[PDB]
């Protein structure tokens, strides 16, 4: 393995600061729509209420309600960002158990690369709370959303895996791999006018949240609170 968590840390303790950035508050969006103004965005935290091991060989990412004015003050969960980079011809999965589908939350495990000119995103799974959105993986080749190649893909709350393939001729994903399997999504290289993740030493980092509200989420009033994503490790080869 190049690199791996195991999550099997004590009840209550933080994940592994030598292996986890945990976001300390949510991104203020240029240039927003209503719905991604500040005051209609979940608070991203720090604390072990939001982001814990539960000692039972998990992480737990959770979103919570409690008392505000609005979503920013009502609603707070978290966002993880891996310590590690990697780059072309590796093999991403993640073992996870999403407890959080309901209205207003907005789950993702995705690879990121957030350079401001040469940035990329790699969504593995993602789920839109706002009851519109299909939920399914992506490959945007450009941070700015104007150059992606997307697949609808149901997602449910039982224990899967996850797999990323990243090689040069392209990225393939799968649900519950085992050998020949089919992926559920592939991307060629040569299906995009621009393919960073072949740049010499292009590399990315791990990342897992619970966003609640915003364009994704938006109205998170009739959901079921608190919504966890239960995460059982993560490994690179
Ligand atoms: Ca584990
Ligand atoms: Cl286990
Ligand atoms: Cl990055
Ligand atoms: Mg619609």
């Amino acid at each position: 393995l190049l690199f791996a968590d195991e999550f099997d840390g004590p009840a209550g303790s933080p994940p592994d600061p030598a292996k986890w950035f945990i976001v300390p508050e949510r991104e203020t969006i240029r240039n927003p729509v209503e719905w991604d103004k500040p005051y209609n965005m979940g608070r991203y935290v720090t604390d072990q209420e939001h982001v814990f091991h539960d000692g039972n060989g998990n992480l737990v990412i959770r979103a919570t309600r409690g008392p505000g004015a609005n979503i920013r003050e009502k609603y707070a969960s978290a966002k993880i960002v891996g310590l590690w980079r990697g780059g072309v011809g590796t093999t991403w999965e993640a073992r996870v158990k999403l407890n959080c589908l309901t209205d207003g939350a907005w789950p993702a495990f995705w690879l990121l690369n957030d350079d401001p000119v040469r940035g990329a995103e790699i969504d593995i799974f993602e789920w839109y709370g706002n009851r519109d959105w299909p939920s399914g993986a992506t490959v945007h080749a450009k941070l700015d959303g104007t150059m992606f190649q997307t697949q609808n893909y149901p997602v449910d709350s039982a224990w899967h895996t996850w797999r990323m393939t990243w090689l040069p001729s392209g990225m393939y994903f799968w649900q519950d791999y085992e050998p020949g399997k089919e992926p559920f999504f592939t991307v060629l290289a040569n299906s995009l006018p621009e393919w960073p993740f072949n740049d010499p030493g292009y590399t990315m980092v791990p990342v897992f949240n619970i966003a609640v509200g915003g364009s994704g989420g938006r109205e998170p009033a009739g959901g079921s609170y608190p919504a966890d994503m239960i995460i059982d490790w993560i490994r690179v080869f």
